[PDB]
């Protein structure tokens, strides 16, 4: 049995009182306060549609990956890494693909910075969608259950589906559950064809255990898994930590 299930086991156990303690403490987060009260008032310029702005910039920041040329999002739901790569200067297209209709986030216009190079499709299933030509592939797509082997297969699924759309492309992957065994030997054939590493961001909540591949990185995969395992399940054993609150993106306004 994994650290990770341990971690798992422990989580479903919570009361929705503990849990809602739990999954934000100690992390890090922007204050949405501002772009929400703009998005209600219907504005379309600087706000980031969601919090994945703000995540997909930590990476890229941090040169994890490195947006350029032609990007394709999938499962861009509602935008927030689509228009927060449109702003970045070596991006040339922004392509963003999302399931939408019941139970899943329609996209949202936005005249942001770079706003013309985007073209969001809703309607559209990722694992029915032929590979394009692109130069960095990103991939946000993973849905959280308390089964961690419904969780498994819904990995598995997504790391199959992403690999034709990699042709030596910079790439951010969401990995939903990376501690299952069959995940990590999955993860490990990847790394050995395509490179790059498994990195936890501080902008996750608790209440996952999602680590993203990233091109631009080595690393032991194991290692750092069972190191996200450690952290969040030392996480159970304190109060909660109020979160590391920061300022939001301002994505700016006007064509690129
Ligand atoms: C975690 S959200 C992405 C958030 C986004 N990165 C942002 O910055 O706003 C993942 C999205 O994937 C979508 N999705 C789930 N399964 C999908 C599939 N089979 N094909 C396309 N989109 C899918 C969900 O509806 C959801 O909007
Ligand atoms: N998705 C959920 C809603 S309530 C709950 N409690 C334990 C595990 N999962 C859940
Ligand atoms: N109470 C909970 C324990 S685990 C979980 N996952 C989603 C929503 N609620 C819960
Ligand atoms: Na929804």
């Amino acid at each position: 049995e994994t650290l990770g299930e341990k971690w798992k086991k422990k989580l479903n156990q919570l009361s929705r009182k503990e849990f809602d303690l739990y999954k934000k403490s100690g992390i890090t987060e922007v204050d949405r306060t501002e772009a929400k009260e703009g998005l209600k008032r219907g504005e379309t310029t600087h706000h980031a549609v969601s919090r994945g702005s703000a995540k997909l910039q930590w990476f890229v920041e941090r040169n994890m990956v490195i947006p350029e040329g032609r990007v394709i999002d999938l499962g861009c739901g509602r935008g927030g890494w689509s228009y927060y790569c449109a702003g970045l200067k070596k991006v040339t297209e922004v392509r963003g693909y999302t399931k939408g209709g019941p139970g899943h986030e329609e996209p949202v216009p936005m005249s942001t910075y770079g706003w013309n190079i985007v073209k969001l499709m809703s309607g559209k299933d990722v694992f029915y969608l032929p590979p394009e030509k692109c130069d960095t592939l990103l991939c946000d797509i993973g849905e959280s259950s308390p089964s961690p082997t419904v969780e498994e297969s819904r990995t598995i699924r997504v790391l199959k589906m992403v690999e034709p759309w990699l042709k030596n492309n910079q790439f951010c992957i969401k990995v939903l559950n990376p501690y299952m065994p069959t995940v990590i030997e999955h993860l490990e054939r990847l790394q050995r064809k395509h490179g790059g590493m498994l990195v936890r961001n501080p902008l996750s909540r608790n209440s996952t255990h999602e680590m993203y591949w990233i091109s631009n990185g080595t690393g032991n995969i194991v290692s750092s898994v069972n190191m996200v395992s450690r952290l969040l399940l030392n996480r159970f054993t304190m109060t909660h930590r109020r979160p590391t609150i920061e300022k939001d993106v301002d994505l700016g306004a006007g064509t690129r």
